[PDB]
């Protein structure tokens, strides 16, 4: 006889989870495109499919921009910074508006949620106590800044001109009309970064939503108009990457790119920036090392190790992806990673129970799959996990991954998935050796409660972010960004809001 | 027959040779290239002609000097007191400087010394005072979904690090001093390229800097080709920052260069900065602006007032007393302290100039002074004022580089906003007024880096400089300067 299979996959007995209905109505209605003063779809009519990454299914659909589009949305931007009410509104204007928003967002923070976890499939859990609260903070916190933006006065002291009376003075203007593309991994947590630094200095915005993820964005600007904001301040765009993104980026009438996404792709975007001198902020991919010394508590550390990488599934630009654990505690931390990762309830992120919802896409999974399979191919072992699961949705098992070198592809290369190397070291020089034997430079961890290691370590590591006994955790006043190819440029504190501005010096002779 | 100083004689004489890391060396290829005298187009020197090899062992040198020498673990009071010790060395030697100066670049000695000269010992002096004083942040974090939070977070400002500097002709030894002294007031090290035309200051201030005891490695300085040991220099993966001043063509090719290696960069660029001339002005005052603002060190200025807009009721005054102004200026070899315009730099740069010149004339454009060839040896043109030139033109969209102003009338301070921003440029701008509304209402609408008010050009080490638009990004000078030679590191520590 022949072999016949059959994979248990039983969508029908599936359980299900309750939206609001706010939830349902947004799904069911017609989406579109925030082009000016209008809502608006593609000129060719064209769309594209939301999915659902729980279940492969379509929920929504919206507009496929092309070229067309966005240039629409570029001469809208320009439009309301170089003419409409926008540009003669007060600071505290700014600041006002920029609240109402933030209360907005919390006002409807479960169905943002709840759109979130449908459109990206992360834990609603995580998208509400995370994602959503971090979005309004961010406009609440820019808003603030809206009113403190302040130049210098300056005393030159002209040293060749005899009895000087010069009056010598910055000041910041905003540097105008941003583009904005970001990712998939946190749409509208992202799209908030983009977007609450450029109003709080008076830039007009086109943002450009993942196509893997547009309707939180889509869902914020409905929030955007009901806070008040003038028209075409706020643009957002929905389509691919390699049509509507491309042309944003090459538009000569924006005057900054802002960017998160591939080194590859932010390579492509910065070069079409260039090309018309427009300012860039490129914030792009990871290899984040997380270092535990030998005087850990084991649980913590290995709690500590776990949740850098596979919080969001490991979709983090910072994911702690490669561990290196002294070799006193190699094996202990290692063992309990690994049952911590067996243990992580994989399921829909509608369902409370879920710790580990699917990866954002089919394509997602044979990426992170295939980087698995590599590994294996070159001689890793899995200590947990290691497979696709079977069904409809884009899942994919905690995995980690021991025996593998600095030489491994899993090593060298941003996998972008929930899939952790985890390797020994006999002391500091080498911790440090290996943790920046990497193109990248965007986060790091360091776990210890050695004071003296501790300080000694932290300026060896070359990542633009260093934690000490946690990892990835956010704050909106701490400056986020990458060395080395992981970028360059902040997002968040007082720095970003300096990057959305341009400097302006005055110098008037009074004699 | 103007007296050269026995110093400078003994510069000029000797063998000239680059500086890579401990050792002072000639090009691999044996390659030199002559050094000219642009008042009597005269071989004065030759310097290595470098490929990529030497520039591959420059940026060796600065990363081994960042990496791992006492440069690595110098005290914030260390890189202080060197750079203090090297702005006294500076000012102890201004006279050669000034010389070696005018007769590579052409400029009149007197000029190289009072300006020049004094603003790259100052520039460097004014940097040092912020080697101690670069500090990072501490911040009371919210952590707003973390209860009973106990974090500790701060900034750190870290050196960028191996810093690669290209810098053009027009302004030598100045330009050096801009992209080097931030550096070693942050820590980095500097691989610099000084332009092709002009190597000679740079070279006698590679000597400066050993005397002041910098460890080896930390300034390297290579001569040659832009096309060559520039775009070498550009593409090295090995640097973290490429800090470059030229035009907007070679900008873009810098910054492609840089960001295939995720390189960062500051790009100051090319100009073509208007002068705004509003009615209520002294006409006298205004006219001598409107002249300096362009024939400045020839025109050959990043933010030279190439176009001068003026307010119709008083067009006539001004333009008849800045076209007297130009035909009154003496010209001549730099060396003579009567000489107010020098010669422009090359052959190439005259032809250049004369070029668009001539291209003014042929689309209708006329002189109201100069445009006249001057013979004989050196690359002397005289000082140009156009008029009856419109926004069109090539004259009036494009950078000339050169002693050449174009000029027209404008009725009401809108128009004279259009015009003025009518340019991809934005690097610099000046108004002409006594008027505090006026001012005031037209600084904010004029898109450009720096905006001056009854000057033009006027550069002090505390005031930023840089472009907008297609003239750049970056900023040189001042305390943002600093700041963009640090790479800022968040730090949080859960202590709980
Ligand atoms: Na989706
Ligand atoms: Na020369």
């Amino acid at each position: 006889a022949h072999h016949h299979h059959h994979h248990m996959v039983n969508m029908e007995t599936n359980e299900t989870f309750a939206l609001l209905d706010a939830t349902r109505a947004f799904l069911a209605k017609p989406k579109q495109m925030l082009i000016g003063a209008e809502w608006s779809d593609a000129a060719s009519g064209r769309q594209l499919d939301v999915v659902n990454p729980a279940d492969g299914t379509v929920i929504a659909r919206v507009p496929e921009a092309d070229e067309r589009d966005v240039q629409q949305a570029v001469a809208a931007a320009r439009r309301a910074f170089d003419a409409g009410p926008w540009r003669t509104a007060k600071t505290t204007d700014r600041e006002r508006l920029m609240l109402v928003l933030a209360d907005l967002i919390e006002a409807n923070a479960r169905e943002l949620a709840e759109i979130e976890s449908l459109d990206n499939g992360k834990p609603v859990m995580v998208a509400q106590g995370l994602d959503v609260a971090m979005a309004a903070q961010c406009f609440r916190y820019m808003a603030g800044w809206a009113t403190k933006i302040e130049g210098s006065v300056i005393d030159a002291g002209m040293p060749y001109l005899p009895d000087s009376e010069i009056f010598a003075y910055t000041r910041k203007e905003p540097v105008g009309v941003v583009g904005a593309i970001i990712p998939w991994n946190f749409p509208l947590l992202m799209a908030a970064w983009k977007i609450a630094p450029a109003l709080a200095t008076g830039c007009t915005v086109v943002l450009k939503p993942a196509e893997d993820t547009p309707l939180s964005a889509l869902r914020l600007g409905e929030l955007i108009q009901a806070a008040g904001f003038p028209d075409g301040v706020v643009n957002i765009v929905t389509g691919y990457g390699h049509t509507a993104g491309a042309a944003l980026s090459r538009d000569p009438r924006i005057d900054k790119i802002a960017f998160t996404g591939s080194t590859q792709t932010g390579k492509t975007i910065g070069h079409a920036a260039l090309d018309n001198m427009t300012r860039m902020s490129l914030e792009l991919g990871g290899k984040s090392p997380v270092i535990v010394l030998p005087d850990v508590d084991l649980d913590k550390a290995a709690q500590g190790v776990a949740n850098a990488i596979f919080f969001n599934q490991g979709q983090v630009c910072t994911a702690g992806s490669r561990a290196y654990i002294h070799s006193k505690v190699f094996d202990g931390v290692i063992e309990r990673v690994a049952k911590i990762a067996a243990s992580l309830k994989i399921g829909p992120g509608m369902d409370p129970a879920t710790q580990i919802g699917p990866l954002v896409s089919a394509k997602q999974r044979e990426r992170v799959c295939g980087y698995i399979d590599s590994g294996f191919g070159e001689g890793a072992r899995a200590a947990a996990g290691g497979r696709a699961i079977d069904g409809p949705g884009f899942f994919v098992e905690p995995t980690v991954l021991v025996d593998t070198t600095q030489a491994m592809r899993v090593v060298r290369e941003e996998i972008f998935g929930p899939v952790l190397v985890a390797m020994p070291f006999d002391d500091v020089d080498t911790a440090v050796q290996l943790a920046n034997d990497t193109p990248y430079g965007l986060g790091a961890s360091i776990w210890s409660n050695d004071l003296s290691a501790i300080h000694k370590l932290v300026p060896r590591i070359a990542a633009g972010t260093v934690w000490v006994n946690c990892h990835s955790l956010l704050d909106n006043a701490l400056p986020f960004g990458g060395m080395k190819q992981s970028g360059f440029g902040r997002e968040l504190g007082r720095a970003v809001i300096d990057q959305y501005t341009e400097s302006k010096s005055v110098m008037m002779n009074y004699a």
